[PDB]
């Protein structure tokens, strides 16, 4: 059984067009209480409904920030972020280079990264069993996971190279630009592409690690078991994983295959949906904060 599973939505900021930015046809009413949102007469409840007006730091105070405790009390964490494309899951998640952008448009990666340094390092005010920070990059693209750390980035990995992908030390929060540069002149990009950035903390003898999943939004338009695989298996895993058991289909998908050390017991998964306030994106919006109530479902 998985210790918690969370959902969080972020509206996306909406784009003024000549000035004029016109009302999200997404709701958050005066009872919200930063958990649920109303869209097309639909109120949906979450654990988090961050209205468009949410900063980052906001915004990973309220949902990492208690995954950073979990994590160094010896957790397996992962947040994942789905949605339509443009919605900012990338932005959300911190994928870009962090000395690119300013400091209060840095994503979730960098702030963690700067947590657990901090906590790591406030183990020195009583200097016991050293510790170590590790950074690993995977890209899925096309069923197929790559290790964008490696020396073979455009060569596909297997199953169990997976959870052996290398993983490079982190002597400071600062390393992390560098792994972030490197990863992404590594990668593929069908031209669209999944990213998995792991944070490593190993001691001696225990392994806990903070996956930051950034899912890609589907590409071009879609028509008038329906959507990501990998989104199907993580609640096919939760759901089995959660009554009986016997075999979890860590198979079923690459994604579900990745973080199978994380998706354990006693572990933590966190979704974030990110949908967009435009109208004409509503069959998206639906569809997103819809597969947010299964997940929560499986329990
Ligand atoms: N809350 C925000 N504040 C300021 N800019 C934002 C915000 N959210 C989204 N953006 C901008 O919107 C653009 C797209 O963000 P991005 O995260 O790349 O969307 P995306 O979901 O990753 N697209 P895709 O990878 O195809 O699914 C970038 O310029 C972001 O900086
Ligand atoms: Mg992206």
């Amino acid at each position: 059984k998985l210790s918690a599973v969370r959902i969080a939505v972020r509206e996306a900021p909406y784009r003024q067009f000549l000035g004029r930015r016109e009302p999200s046809v997404v709701q958050f009413p005066p009872w919200s209480d930063g958990k649920s949102l109303i869209v097309d007469q639909n109120e949906f409840h979450f654990d988090h409904a961050f209205p468009a007006t949410i900063s980052q730091d906001e915004m990973y105070q309220a949902l990492i920030l208690p995954l950073v405790d979990k994590l160094l009390e010896g957790f397996q964490c992962t947040a994942l972020a789905y949605g339509q494309t443009g919605t900012g899951k990338s932005y959300s998640m911190g994928m870009t280079p962090p000395g690119e952008i300013l400091p209060e448009h840095l994503g979730i990666l960098p702030r963690a990264l700067g947590d657990i340094f901090e906590r790591v390092t406030a183990r020195q005010e009583n200097n016991k069993d050293a510790i170590q920070v590790y950074a690993s990059f995977i890209e899925i693209y096309n069923e197929k996971p790559f290790d964008l750390l490696g020396s073979t980035p455009h060569m596909p990995m297997v199953a169990a190279r997976c959870q052996r992908c290398t993983c490079l030390p982190l002597h400071s929060q600062a390393d992390l630009h560098h792994i972030l540069e490197l990863g992404t002149r590594n990668r593929r990009v069908s031209s669209r592409s999944h990213a998995i950035v792991t944070i490593h903390v190993k001691s001696k003898t225990h392994h806990s690690r903070m996956n930051i999943v950034d899912l890609a939004g589907s590409e071009g338009v879609r028509r008038t078991v329906n959507i990501n695989l990998g989104l199907l298996s993580i609640n096919k895993v939760v759901m089995s994983m959660a009554a009986g058991h016997t075999v979890i289909p860590y198979r079923d998908s690459v994604l579900t295959t990745v973080l199978q050390a994380s998706l354990t017991a006693q572990s933590y998964l966190t979704f974030l949906a990110c949908i967009s306030p435009h109208q004409c994106d509503l069959s998206e919006t639906l569809s997103t904060l819809r597969f947010g109530t299964s997940a929560k479902a499986a329990a």
